[PDB]
């Protein structure tokens, strides 16, 4: 819990741009790149995990642990009471990455209290949760901070405040992190809550695929296109690295060799 601090209650596009740089840092495997865009490292390269605090205007903080290979949360603390309260997701099932979590998050027993998400940490499940699909709910510095208010050191949330909560925070972390193109949204909204565009969306949902296409480019040109969607909602076709490589900030875990560059 030596930790990436991002201070929504004070943020600054400078400050945010320094908290994307941080975790681009520890994430990405040191050598391994395709085209010049990094890429993250296998799940035996330790540090396993990452942890991110957010911190409030009222300097209440939220910690995050999300697992490295693949940026993906694992669950997260807080302050109960005058303990730390680790709250697991439902899918985090290995028994030795619940108890890696537990302990991570909150180092010291008999100073600590679980509450576990009786949910899945995955797009559908929290879509259900607050019952509205992830178009619908808005991102934004002020929403993040406020969120973390309706969760620290109070014992019964909602689990729609708090998967409301998690799908701010997944997005303006994990998935800026992974692209470049979120994050630049963000920082172009700074100042304003927004709601995810089209191309947003679609690069979420397709960072898997985007990444074995660029793993797999040969002298820089996709072996298949793809169609991808656009700002504005359109059909739109990358046939080479080049088209994309702007909008992604660190490729998915794909064994193998790539150009380098």
């Amino acid at each position: 819990i030596n930790t990436i601090t991002f201070d929504v209650g004070n943020a600054t596009i400078n400050k945010y741009a320094t908290f994307m740089k941080s975790i681009h840092n520890q994430a990405k495997d040191p050598t391994l790149k395709c085209y010049g865009i990094p890429m993250l490292p296998n799940t035996n390269l330790t540090p396993k995990y990452l942890l991110v605090t957010l911190q409030d205007s009222s300097l209440k903080t939220i910690t995050l642990m999300l697992k490295r290979n693949n940026l993906y949360v694992m669950g997260y603390a807080d302050t109960y009471n005058g303990k730390c309260r680790y709250h697991i997701f439902k899918d985090i099932s290995n028994t030795t990455e619940r108890n890696d979590v537990m302990t991570t998050l909150c180092p010291n027993p008999s100073s600590r209290v679980g509450k576990n998400i009786n949910y899945d940490s995955s797009y559908p499940a929290l879509e259900k949760k607050v019952g509205r699909p992830r178009s619908q709910v808005q991102l934004g510095i002020q929403i993040l901070n406020s969120g973390i208010g309706k969760i620290y050191g109070v014992d019964s949330f909602t689990e729609k405040t708090e998967a409301e909560f998690l799908l701010v925070a997944i997005q303006m972390v994990s998935e800026a992190a992974r692209f470049k193109y979120i994050e630049n949204q963000v920082k172009t909204n700074f100042n304003r809550a927004f709601y995810p565009n089209a191309k947003v969306l679609n690069l979420e949902e397709s960072w898997g695929k985007i990444s074995t296409a660029i793993h797999n480019a040969k002298n820089g040109a996709l072996t298949s296109p793809l169609e991808l969607k656009n700002a504005n909602g359109s059909k739109w076709i990358v046939l080479r690295v080049d088209d994309i490589e702007p909008d992604v900030g660190l490729l998915k875990y794909v064994n193998g060799t790539c150009q380098a560059t």
